[PDB]
């Protein structure tokens, strides 16, 4: 593609609340794998994959 694969930048830190969730720090860059319509997106960051709330991030 002309652009990289989709990413977003965390606006706020998120601490996973379940085993299927992803934790990250504010300003972390997350690779987006899936964008569920609920806003629970699937991301990868530093050797972790998991669900995270999209209201904590901004697409870049
Ligand atoms: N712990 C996250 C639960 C929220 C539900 C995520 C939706 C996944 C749908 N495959």
């Amino acid at each position: 593609g002309p652009l990289g694969s989709p990413q977003c930048k965390a606006l706020y830190a998120y601490d996973a609340q379940d085993t299927d969730e992803l934790s990250f720090n504010a300003n972390d860059i997350i690779d987006i794998i899936k964008e569920d319509p609920s806003g629970w997106w699937t991301g990868r960051l530093r050797g972790k994959q998991g669900l995270f709330p999209n209201n904590y991030v901004t697409k870049i």
